[PDB]
DNA sequence: CATTAGA
DNA sequence: TCTAATG
């Protein structure tokens, strides 16, 4: 945790490189499984004879770590660190929309600025334009004290539609995060359920709402389940306008609203802790649902969940408020 | 790990 | 169709 702290850290660097930088998954792969067995390795590795013990860690790899053991440092890093083509990769990248694929072409044709991208804005597709565009309030931290009024307004959109909307704004501001870095609407209706073959415009007529009203400045992508999107608060008395907040609103079957909401709210370790004890308690968690396991190794049979209470009833735990879901 | 663009 | 990108 703090023991094999650089080691793992470097491994990282190193494999995530790999795979940019050069399309190398394997090498990349390697990188990884290391980063992650010296990570639990519960002595301080001395020597890369020592980490070599390691499964995953072969003969690179504690080149490298005898290197940085040494040296407070490592070559390969020092010069990839230091190199533009890879430097200009990583950067791109930032741009919602710019993944590594596009990152190393624009590079190729040399678009390794930002400017770079405005003088190319051909080049770019819509959400790649609109990453570019709104490139700076992207990178921006949402302020709960903004969180609380976007989701105010949503709230009433969502019902000024149809009052059987039912809607949370899942995520860390879910768990009383101070901040956020997209708000995330988590939304499921009566109407739609496991079995009813869709009903697309579900989903439509509070994209169209939202939009009619302002809040929905943008289209980053839309589905028949899922949004993306960019919203922003009413610029007030002027002097202030707000930035553009990125937002994503998912359609549910009601009948699977809640492990979807437990789910999205975490937080990471609340669920794989909350996903862990259901397992013991005799159950299997999922993304959507809970089902009662059986002792022929696996089973089936998923559970009537009506809150994210039922769930832990089910689990028998205690229901831990949204803010405590902390770990 | 699943959903959406897009070519 | 696959292949990128987000999450
Ligand atoms: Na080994
Ligand atoms: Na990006
Ligand atoms: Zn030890
Ligand atoms: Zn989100």
């Amino acid at each position: 945790e703090t023991l094999n702290g650089g080691i793992t850290d470097m491994l990282t660097e190193l494999a995530n490189f790999e795979k940019n930088v050069s399309q190398a998954i394997h090498k990349y792969n390697a990188y990884r499984k290391a980063a992650s067995v010296i990570a639990k390795y519960p002595h301080k590795i001395k020597s890369g004879a020592e980490a070599k013990k390691l499964p995953g860690v072969g003969t690179k790899i504690a080149e490298k770590i005898d290197e940085f053991l040494a040296t407070g440092k490592l070559r390969k890093l020092e010069k990839i660190r230091q190199d533009d083509t890879s430097s200009s990769i990583n950067f791109l990248t930032r741009v919602s929309g710019i993944g590594p694929s596009a990152a190393r072409k624009f590079v190729d044709e040399g678009i390794k600025t930002l400017e770079d991208l405005r003088k190319n804005e051909d080049k770019l597709n819509h959400h790649q334009r609109i990453g570019l565009k709104y490139f700076g309030d992207f990178e921006k931290r949402i302020p709960r004290e903004e969180m609380l009024q976007m989701q105010d307004i949503v709230l009433n959109e969502v019902k000024k539609v149809d009052s059987e909307y039912i809607a949370t704004v899942c995520g860390s501001f879910r768990r009383g995060a101070e901040s956020s870095g997209d708000m995330d609407v988590l939304l499921t209706h009566p109407s739609f359920t496991s079995e009813s073959t869709k009903q697309p415009k579900l989903l439509h007529q509070v994209v169209e709402q939202l939009q009619k009203v302002h809040f929905i400045t943008d289209t980053l992508s839309k589905g028949e389940t899922k949004f993306m999107g960019v919203c922003q608060l009413p610029s007030k008395n002027d002097e202030k306008e707000y930035p553009h907040r990125r937002i994503d609103i998912r359609l549910i079957p009601k009948d699977q609203y809640y492990c979807g909401v437990l789910y999205f709210t975490g937080s990471d370790i609340f669920n794989k802790n909350m996903r862990a004890h259901a397992l013991e308690k005799g159950f299997t968690i999922n993304e959507y649902t809970i089902r009662p396991l059986g002792v022929t190794g696996v089973a089936g049979e998923p559970l009537p969940v009506d809150s994210e209470k039922d769930i832990f009833d089910y689990i028998q735990w205690k229901y831990r408020e949204p803010k405590d879901r902390s770990e």
